[PDB]
């Protein structure tokens, strides 16, 4: 594979992005907002940039999302366990996230678990449709809030508790370049 599997596959880059799917999105980096993100850093910081989806454990299965947390166990673990090989393979990357939907739920379940010296690796992160938007109150726990940009367009009811799909939901393209400058910005 060529997209999506950058960390696992090397070498390493200033720049770490890594992406959690929204349900139903084949691959690593799904096909919407995933790789709009990952391209606009590409474009700004040519030939810095190694994006890293978070699968294949991560299965992005409807079902899911009404477990516990917003997603599986198993998604969160490969999760954080993709933030802390970034931090142990690649000691000098710097990491940008982002999550879509149930993805976003597994950033938040993973996140939350990294040391803070791991967080500290991370300088930003971008979650649209976010799933856990009223659970965690329009952040990811035990993480800085002002690390976290939270894209919930008006209408996407996932962002108010429930599992409701409406249009809003899929209206996340165009708060890609948004997302990407504000990584940008974290970096």
């Amino acid at each position: 594979l060529t997209g999506g599997d950058e960390l696992r596959d090397g070498p390493c880059k200033p720049i770490t992005f890594i992406f959690a799917r929204a349900s139903t999105e084949p691959g690593l980096l799904g096909i919407s907002t995933g790789p709009a993100v990952c391209n606009r850093l590409k474009l700004a910081r040519s030939g810095d940039v190694a994006c890293q989806g978070v699968g294949p454990r991560y299965t992005a299965d409807l079902p899911s999302n009404a477990l516990p947390e917003g997603t599986s166990q198993a998604a969160i673990a490969e999760a954080q366990g993709l933030f802390e090989q970034a931090v142990s393979k690649c000691p000098d990357t710097q990491i940008v996230a982002g999550g879509y939907s149930q993805g976003t739920a597994v950033m938040n379940g993973a996140i939350k678990r990294l040391s803070a010296d791991v967080q500290d690796k991370i300088k930003g992160v971008v979650l649209f449709g976010y799933t856990r938007n009223a659970q965690e109150r329009g952040q990811i726990a035990n993480f800085p809030k002002d690390k976290v940009k939270v894209y919930c367009a008006v209408g996407d009811l996932v962002c108010l508790g429930t599992l409701i799909v409406a249009p809003p939901h899929f209206s996340y393209l165009s708060d890609t370049g948004d997302a990407s400058d504000f990584l940008l910005s974290q970096l």
